[PDB]
């Protein structure tokens, strides 16, 4: 017996976390169709491996926004990680740096940007929502810059929260001793106002506004149509992240893997297009990249592994994924990321 | 624990109603393929949401036949509602008016048009079948007009009853104290003659006949082919209701959501086209409207909620649906019904 | 509780017949894929009903080979019916005549042509295989003609028996007191030689040979490709029966309903094309006819009903089917068989 | 009760072999999608049988690389067969010769080429991997030639081992008394070095190298794209074996039956194209040949039958398959292999 794949962590997490906590991390929106589809869609893409190629040395390094990382597998911003393990964001922070990759911190983290920054050096991104109190947004950005965060990931798919029914039936509440640390300290319990601070009037001009208060590259997270992808480009986006929020917002939106190519083509190679949602295997990673993605982000796997084995769990998840990805490149006949091509894959919609 | 979706009422209704009553409301025709398909088909239509749009104020109001209602979700005519709850049609009547929407009364109701009318003011439609005794039909129409009913919904898909096997095995009978109140009073137990009064010789000329005894707009309920949709238009129909009778008539007829577009195109915008059957979620509502429907009607959800919590249940069903529909519009980037478009959706048959 | 559909007889038959007998009647070839598919394929064809049509009088009568019958539902030749009920072929014979339809007798019947003929008057067909001993074939034909059988149905899909594994595991044997009565009497235990009498050298010239020893119309049973359908026409076939032997021969042959249209088109209206296999509902009957079939034949339903209720069971099966077929015509808007059209149906392959 | 099909051996093997051994033989790569698909794909190809054809004598003999064999069903190289039964490769060797067919020996066999050769005369192929120690490869080839092996089957789909998770959880190890006999004797425990001897720098020039140390025909095993098929032809391959290694390498590669035609067309009839993976029925064999394959190879069925009944089991598997294949040819109207055609089949992708 031994953990051999990322998905097995979900079971352990489930068996140890309180229903409320597990359900919060595991649930999708309403009937959870897209949740299931995010995983199932990958099963509709097949390989066309090239044999008899010198695959002695496999290079998985890539350059994201000028930064060079070990692999094209980064960590997505989850939220309230300390509900999964006392160390929460700390464990995830150290694990990301050690793995040689990027970690995106959530504004709703149970640790502050500076708390995370102290763990050690590493390339980090900050996820944020343009709240009603623009002054609070300015403060958060300024605070992230000081902590040395390299970019801002603006999430544009939550003008209003999706209906994750399990949470409603459970009557979800943030446990007693946890706190949204990034909101502790600057000029404004914390769970209700921050939730009530969501500004639903946001439009493309607010994207411009963000650009006038920070020089950090802005990544739009939550684009799934070619129409918005073009607008994101026109409005100075540094990159686009094809995401359906882990299927927790609007159910019946396609699987990110299916929508990806449409977004990649819309971008016309002007800016990097990334993807998240459903990634659990190295084979998943190879397909996303063969379809045009510059890299991918993982969410749930982090919190599940964190609950099961803390930092070791997160390190284990990152190692398994890079190993699987390497072996996939090897068996496909690709020695570097640049060698992966659309012809190495075959989609059910081809 | 708490009710978070319309479908959950069916379980409660089932656990409390007598087999005979539940089966009568729940069953489809014969092998019940279309019953299952009415729900499953919606799962084959996906969204293409627009992000970064000011979705501060969402307008769900619409004008149906000159009447302005709160939402495009109306109640379909069921039958013998008092089998589900002592108040039956009364509870449904008050709930519809309070919700600010239209309620279609069935000729086989366990309450009379005037009984319903007394609950309070509200826009109501009357469902009827051209019986052999045309004189009884005239009386019913005249009686509905006095009660202030705004339109007549003529059902044309039941020349003969479908075979709902559960009813046959159960030997379905109307409970002792209930009565088809609309037939009580005018010139003609009630379950057998009214069932034997079905006129199967009806053709388009009888539609004309109805038009010579009433000035109320006539809605044809039960059209699912483009051929009949055109005829309905030619024969002065005020609107068409794409319906397969909740899959209780001819099994193997397509899901209303699949047939809808064909009917919408046939109508050429000359008259409103509505839909019913399988609607259980706000996402269902958005798809029907994105496909051309002017509004939708719900059947079973009413009787199930009625059995579970009487009027409160019906109010709960209507609130949940409008809430879900609103959040869907918000996440899709639509501020009014006029903003919903075919491009906001993606069908498996595209 | 009450029997409401043909398929329910299989359960009763199963619960009362010995494993060996049930398995013999119920099994398909090897992995039984086509068995399942014969039924499932019908689920891939939908209706396009016409409403508001005078459906007061429905005419199901048809003329098959000059003979006028009550409905386009005939009985297929099964075998050793007395294993299902003491009366076997007798009950089936009386039931067919009473129902006003045709019954095809198998050469392997546990009753002789003359035994069946004595039950009463009725239009009957005789199924036969060109055995090695052509003299035995001549005798069988002559014997059928005397008994007043109207046509010969030559089965061309069994040059060698398919592998019905259940029979092998069960070590199937004909019960002690039963006998292949048609072979008793003329010039040649009976189970082994008759099985060993199968001539696998048969080709189109042998079809011609049959035509020189009888003037009765010859129906080829077991044609499923357009290539053979044309040959059947060229070689004086009186009609073609699209059949896959109830999926008991070569597994992975398409469902008869799927292959039908190809055969109908090949025939070019020169001769009637019939179908069998999987027919269990009136909706099944309407689809087969809408696709071009002149009528259909049923197999297993006869033996299952026979085991459950003897003749009454068979009468019940025939009544249920005509009732279901009538109601389907009524709901589709078809007053006669001639009114059924391809446009009243919609196939998944359209 | 009695064994009626090849697949039933897996159950017996499972119920008697130790988890570790069964899992090693039965498992696929990671989530085992292609494992399931290798079998399921055959279900998507249907027959178009020709009736009324003289199928008295069926000829299944074929000429592979100049050698004439009884049937187009050969044995694929498995590995460590003695884990399944004390006799291992011996039983398989005698069974293959008796069946009148070819057996491919694995370099990792628990019996040596000469040990196998002593069982008796028979046409045999040797499977091999170009190890780092080219000198060991030369020795193996020379050793095979002496034992009278007719050809070398070079496997090109394992530059690195796939992740068969069950083995990892089980901590698979070669039982105490077994030995990789081909490595015992010549100039180089055995499980770890031989596994560490895999050369992952192999490319097409190494294929040429093999051709300069042996005159035996070289068969490339593991080609699944048309691109590699052409290269295999250009580089003097004697034949191509479309294989996905029994789905144990890279998951999400298509089923061999689906990829086959692409490879057949690429070869342009210049060299024979074979197939393996998922073959379990004679119907499977007919489809592979109708698609262009010159013959097929079976893997798992050998080890499962071996575990259940030793040599008798293997003889039983080979007999069942030829019987099933014969009956399929008979029912399709094919008297010889040359008579099987693409028109006798119908693929879901046609
Ligand atoms: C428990 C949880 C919390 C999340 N929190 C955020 C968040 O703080 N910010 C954000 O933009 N997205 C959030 N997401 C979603 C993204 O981080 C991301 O798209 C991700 O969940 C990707 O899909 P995966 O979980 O299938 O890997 C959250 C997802 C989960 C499951
Ligand atoms: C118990 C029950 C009674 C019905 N009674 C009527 C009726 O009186 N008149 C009519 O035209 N349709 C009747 N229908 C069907 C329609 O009201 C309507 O098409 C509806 O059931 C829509 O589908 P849904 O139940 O899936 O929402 C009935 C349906 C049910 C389940
Ligand atoms: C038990 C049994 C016996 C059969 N016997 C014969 C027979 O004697 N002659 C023949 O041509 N076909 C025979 N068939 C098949 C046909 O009668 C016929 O194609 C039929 O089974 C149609 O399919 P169904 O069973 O799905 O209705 C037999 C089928 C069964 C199940
Ligand atoms: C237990 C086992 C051992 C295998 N050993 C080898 C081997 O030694 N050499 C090789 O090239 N392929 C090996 N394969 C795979 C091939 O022999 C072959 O492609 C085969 O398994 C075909 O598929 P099937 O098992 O579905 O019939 C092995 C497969 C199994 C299941
Ligand atoms: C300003 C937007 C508010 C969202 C923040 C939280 C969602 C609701 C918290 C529990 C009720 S946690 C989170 N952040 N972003 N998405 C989520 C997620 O849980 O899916
Ligand atoms: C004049 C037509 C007669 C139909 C009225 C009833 C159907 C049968 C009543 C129980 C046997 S109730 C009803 N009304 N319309 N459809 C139904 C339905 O139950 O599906
Ligand atoms: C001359 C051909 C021999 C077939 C006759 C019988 C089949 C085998 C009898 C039980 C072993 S009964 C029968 N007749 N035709 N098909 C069948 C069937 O059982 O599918
Ligand atoms: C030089 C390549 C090494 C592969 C040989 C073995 C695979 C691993 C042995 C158990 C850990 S047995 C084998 N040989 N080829 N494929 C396999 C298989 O088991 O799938």
């Amino acid at each position: 017996m031994e953990i051999t794949n990322v998905n097995e962590y979900e079971a352990i997490a489930k068996q140890k976390l309180p229903k409320m906590v597990y359900d919060y991390y595991a649930s999708g929106a309403e009937d959870q169709w897209t949740l299931a589809e995010n995983r199932n869609a990958f099963s509709r893409i097949l390989f066309r491996p090239r044999i008899l190629i010198d695959v002695t040395n496999i290079d998985m390094t890539t350059t994201i926004l000028g930064f060079k990382i070990s692999m094209p597998i980064m960590i997505a911003p989850t939220a309230m990680q300390k509900m999964a393990h006392p160390e929460g964001e700390y464990a995830t922070a150290r694990a990301a740096s050690a793995a040689g990759t990027i970690m995106t911190l959530s504004s709703w983290a149970t640790s502050s940007v500076e708390e995370v920054a102290s763990t050690g050096p590493g390339i980090r991104f900050f996820q944020l929502y343009v709240y009603k109190d623009r002054n609070v947004v300015a403060q958060l950005v300024r605070r992230a810059e000081r902590a040395g965060f390299k970019a801002i990931a603006l999430t544009v798919d939550t003008p209003r929260l999706g209906r994750r029914e399990a949470d409603i039936k459970n009557r979800f509440v943030l446990p007693p001793f946890l706190t949204l640390k990034n909101f502790e300290g600057i000029d404004l319990g914390l769970s209700s106002y921050v939730a009530g601070q969501i500004d639903r009037s946001l439009s493309w001009k607010d994207v411009a506004w963000l650009q006038t208060i920070t020089s950090l590259p802005i990544l739009v997270k939550g684009v799934i149509t070619a129409e918005d992808a073009r607008l994101a480009v026109q409005h100075g986006a540094a990159g686009i992240i094809v995401s359906n929020h882990g299927a927790r917002q609007l159910d019946y939106v396609p699987a990110t893997i299916m929508a990806l190519e449409e977004v990649v083509k819309a971008a016309q190679g002007r800016i990097p297009v990334f993807l998240d949602g459903g990634v659990r295997r190295g084979t998943d990673v190879f397909k996303a990249l063969a379809l045009g993605a510059a890299g991918v982000f993982i969410g749930r796997p982090v919190v599940f592994s964190l609950a099961a084995e803390g930092e070791a769990g997160v390190k284990k998840v990152l190692q398994m994924m890079r190993d699987e990805f390497e072996l996939t490149m090897a068996l496909s006949g690709c020695r570097s990321l640049k060698e992966i091509s659309r012809s190495h894959i075959a989609a059910d919609w081809d």
